[PDB]
C-alpha cells in the first residue's frame, strides 16, 4: 500500500528507538539514519491513516516556490504554520507593550487562560500583519525561511542566487546531472538563527525520462511532522516533473535523526491499528506550466478518503 | 562479515543498475539512493577483498584535518591523489611553455608516449611544488578542497569559520544535538569550480556514549572510489570519538547516485568471487589527543591481510 514505509518507520522507532533526554529533557525515541521510498506512479503519499490537511501543504509549498518569506501570504490562505515564529520576534521589543510571553509555547501548554491571552494577542498580530503594510513588512517578513534560501541565497559578493530556478534550468538541459542539488543549509546563518533547517539538502535525478527526488532531513517528528513533509516534497517532485516536461518517478525520504516524542506514542499506537486505503491521485493544470506562477487552484488532489485525524499535543 | 554492505552495493548496481550515457558518454550503471551501515565495534571497514592503501587514506585525512589545501603536504607523503587537479591549473598559462595537454586524462588513457610526456612533466611539477616555496604557494595550493571548507568556510562578512572545530566543540558540550553537521557544499563556489564535492554533507550523533557518523555522498564510484571513502570517514569517526572521549559506534554511508563505470564490471565481477577475511583493528595513540595535531605515526592499523589488489583503469 503506498504509505506503508511511513508506518514501518514508526514501528521501527517504537520498538528500536532510544531514549534521549533532549528537549527541556521532556523524551523521545530516536533512530539515526533511515531511507524510505515512495513510487509516485502508484499515488500521492498523503497519509490515508489519519486525515492530513493537503491545503496547508499546497499553500506552504506555494510560498516556498514564490520565493516568499513574509507571513502575510500564508495568513491570506488560513495558513498558520509559521505564525509562531514571527509573533515571537514581534513580542521582542517595541509597539509590544503587552504581556511579555517568555516560553509561551509551554506557558500557553501548561496553562488555562495564559491560551486566551496568547490567542487574542495572536488574533491581533495576525490581523496586523494582514492590513498594516508597514507592519507586515517589518514583523511578518521572517527573512531566512526555505523560500528565501531556495530562490535567493545571499552570496558573499552581494548578489542573490535563485538556486532552485537554476537547478530547474539544468533539469531541462542537463537531465543526467549528478549535481541537481539545492541546499537550504547556510554555514554562517545556521548558528545566529532559530531553526537551522530540517529539510537540509535535496537532489533530483533523471533516468527513463522520469524525475525522482531525494530529501536529507535532519530531524523529524514521526507523528506530527513526517506525514505533512512527505506531501510537500512529493508535490515538489510532481510540479518540477510537470514543468521540465517529464514524468514522476520516485520520492526517497532520508532521515538523519527520526524521532517520536513520548506524548505521541498513544496516538501513533492507535493509528497503526488502522488499514491504509487506496491513496489520492494528485492532478495539476496542463494549461499552466509556469510552476512559480502557480496558485492554489491549479494543483488539485482527488480521492483522499482518510480515516479520522488523531489529535495529539505537540511536545 | 564487516565489509559485506559494500559487496552487496555492487551486486545491486550490477543487476539493478541503469545505463546512463553521461561522461563523454563512455557508460555507467547507476542507482539513486542507498544507505549502507558499518558497526565500527566489529572492525575497521577497509576492504579485505582487494588490497587498498590505508596510508594514502590516513595521509589524505590528515591534510583535511590540518585545514590544508596545498599539494605539498601530500607530496611529502608519496600521496598523489590530488596532483591532477593542481597540475591542470599549472599547465593553464605562464612558466608553462611546454606541450599543451588538453584532455591529458584521455590523451595520456588513449596514448602511448603522450603517458611519458605527462609523466616527466608531472615528475617535474611535483618537484616544483616540493622545493619552490614561491611556486608551491601559487600552484600547489588548490584553495577550495575539503580541508579548506571544513576548517575555514569563507563567510560573506570577511571571516573564516572552522566549522569542524566548532562541531567538535559541540560534541563535548552538546552531545545530544541534532545539528552536529559539517557541510562542504557552497552554493556560490559550486558552479565556478572543477569538483563540487561528492562528500557533500556529514552529521555526527551520540547515544549510549558512542559516536556514530553519517555521510551524504552525491556521486560515487563503486569500484575505484567507495573502498577508499569508507575508510576516510571510518577513520574520522574513530578520531572524533577518540578526542571527545567517547566510543565508536557506527558509520552510515548514504549515497545519492552510486555507479560503477562499464570498464570496471570485470574486476568487480572477479572481486565478488572472493571471501571477505576478519577485518583489521584500527588503533590510535592515547598519549595524544589533539586530533588536528595528529600525524601519520599515531594512527596505526593492524591485521589487514587482504586478497591481491585488482587493477582497473579509471574511466
Amino acid at each position: 500500500m503506498l504509505e506503508q514505509p511511513y508506518l514501518d518507520l514508526a514501528k521501527k522507532v517504537l520498538d528500536e528507538g532510544h531514549f534521549k533526554p533532549d528537549r527541556t529533557h521532556t523524551g523521545t525515541y530516536s533512530i539515526f539514519g533511515h531511507q524510505m521510498r515512495f513510487d509516485l506512479s502508484k499515488g500521492f503519499p498523503l497519509l490515508t491513516t489519519k486525515k492530513v490537511p493537503f491545503g496547508l501543504i499546497k499553500s506552504e509549498l506555494l510560498w516556498f516556490l514564490h520565493g516568499d518569506t513574509n507571513i502575510r501570504f500564508l495568513l491570506q490562505h488560513r495558513n498558520h504554520i509559521w505564525d509562531e515564529w514571527a509573533f515571537e520576534k514581534w513580542v521582542k521589543s517595541d509597539e509590544y507593550h503587552g504581556p511579555d510571553m517568555t516560553d509561551f509555547g509551554h506557558r500557553s501548554q501548561k496553562d488555562p487562560e495564559f491560551a486566551a491571552v496568547y490567542h487574542e494577542e495572536m488574533a491581533k498580530f495576525d490581523d496586523r500583519v494582514l492590513h498594516d503594510d508597514a507592519f507586515a513588512a517589518k514583523y511578518g517578513d521572517l527573512g531566512l525561511v526555505y523560500g528565501s534560501q531556495w530562490r535567493a541565497w545571499h552570496t558573499s559578493k552581494g548578489d542573490t542566487i535563485d538556486q532552485l530556478g537554476d537547478v530547474i534550468e539544468q533539469i531541462k538541459t542537463h537531465p543526467y546531472s549528478r549535481r541537481l542539488i539545492v541546499s537550504a543549509w547556510n554555514p554562517e546563518d545556521v548558528p545566529t538563527m532559530a531553526l537551522p533547517p530540517c529539510h537540509t539538502l535535496y537532489q533530483f535525478y533523471v533516468n527513463d525520462g522520469k524525475l525522482s527526488l531525494q530529501l536529507y532531513q535532519r530531524s523529524a517528528d514521526i507523528f506530527l511532522g513526517v506525514p505533512f513533509n512527505i506531501a510537500s516534497y512529493a508535490l515538489l517532485t510532481h510540479l518540477v516533473a510537470h514543468e521540465c516536461g517529464l514524468e514522476v518517478g520516485e520520492f526517497i525520504h532520508t532521515f538523519g535523526d527520526a524521532h517520536l516524542y513520548v506524548n505521541h506514542l498513544d496516538q501513533i499506537k492507535e493509528q497503526l491499528s488502522r488499514t491504509p486505503r487506496p491513496a489520492p491521485t494528485l492532478q495539476l493544470n496542463p494549461d499552466k506550466h509556469d510552476i512559480f506562477d502557480f496558485d492554489m487552484k491549479d494543483i488539485k488532489l482527488l480521492n483522499y478518503d482518510p480515516y479520522p485525524a488523531i489529535k495529539a499535543p505537540v511536545a
